[PDB]
């Protein structure tokens, strides 16, 4: 069995191995990069996702959103409070502010302290989920707007025709910006290029042992677990890695820099912040190895999760008897 301690692995494609993308996904699957949840892709030298990034200040971040934390330091939640549209080139002002701005800093161990340590006391705000995409038309390798799609994969493993459709989200942050704790829908894949700025800290649960960290987050949040009971679906729930240690999780942790790619394997747990003003663009995605996993993806009928047009074909067609209720969430 390769990889077996689920350490997180880092390949160094080549422009040729570039190519093909489902074959290189492939290929680090045959050296047990999933078991970890997480890998990091370094592109090769010759690539270049686009020619200069200056020109993408009049973006328009319509719902920028401030998160909002409340618990102790090392397990909290946090909500995110809508705010006044802004532009991209406001958005970075405001990033780099007095305010908000990443404190002065060691290394990235420093930083990682002081985030676990001063977090919750602040409220950043996070450009997220903006549909749209920074790559150039013509960048043909590891194009994010160009993969195949979840869709036609269902249909070419399954042979089911479905409507739905899957495109990237950018992403803008800042200083302290958090992604809580979550596997992708439908335990999906997803893929999430640092197109610039500062770095990306992740965190992930080895998929082989999701179920230990659902069982800890129970415990830690036993009203939202009371609530639902799939309720890391909501993307509220921050552990640190101090916590994980002190119970036992097995996780690891990666900074992403910009130019760099990082893949989240399915039912790999993952959560994270950002350094400091930062873009970053991401999609879901499938292979044939992820069907297993969406049939026996876990499902938010709460009504709290809240998600996209295109999952209800996966849940219809993969989890036929989960169907009804899950939509009754939806609606
Ligand atoms: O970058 C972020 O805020 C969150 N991204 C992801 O959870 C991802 O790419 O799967
Ligand atoms: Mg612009
Ligand atoms: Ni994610
Ligand atoms: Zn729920």
């Amino acid at each position: 069995a390769q990889n077996p301690n689920c350490n997180i692995m880092i390949f160094h494609p080549t422009k040729e191995e570039f190519n093909d993308f489902d074959k290189y996904i492939a290929y680090m699957e045959s050296q047990g990069a999933h078991r970890a949840g997480l890998a990091k892709i370094i592109p090769p030298k010759e690539w270049k996702a686009r020619e200069t990034y200056d020109n993408i200040s009049e973006i328009l971040i319509a719902t920028p959103l401030q998160q909002v934390a409340s618990g102790r330091a090392g397990v909290f939640t946090q909500y995110h409070k809508k705010k006044k549209a802004m532009t991209v080139g406001e958005y970075r002002h405001l990033a780099n502010s007095k305010k908000y701005q990443t404190p002065p800093h060691q290394n990235f161990e420093d930083l990682e302290r002081k985030y676990w340590k001063n977090r919750i006391y602040n409220s950043p705000i996070y450009g997220a989920d903006i549909s749209g995409s920074l790559f150039d038309e013509n960048t043909k390798q590891w194009n994010l707007g160009h993969l195949g799609t979840i869709q036609d994969l269902l249909e070419k493993e399954c042979g089911v025709v479905i409507e739905g459709v899957n495109t990237p989200y950018l992403y803008f942050g800042m200083w302290k910006t958090t992604f809580a704790w979550h596997t992708e829908d439908m335990d999906l894949y997803s893929i999430n290029y640092l197109h610039l700025g500062e770095p990306k800290t992740w965190y992930v649960v080895p998929p082989e042992h999701g179920q230990r960290l659902e069982r800890l987050a129970r415990e830690l949040f036993p009203g939202s677990s009371r609530g639902c009971g799939a309720f890391l679906r909501h993307k509220v729930a921050l552990i640190s890695p101090t916590v994980l240690k002190e119970n036992g999780i097995p996780f690891n942790r990666i900074t992403q820099e910009a130019g760099e790619f990082m893949v989240t394997f399915p039912y790999g747990y993952h959560a994270g912040f950002n350094h400091g003003f930062n873009c970053a663009e991401a999609i879901n995605f499938a292979t044939p190895r992820w069907i297993d996993y969406g049939k026996m993806a876990s499902q938010c009928s709460c009504g709290e999760a809240r998600v996209t047009f295109s999952m209800d074909a996966f849940v219809r067609i993969l989890q036929p008897e989960r169907y009804d209720l899950w939509k009754r969430g939806q609606d």
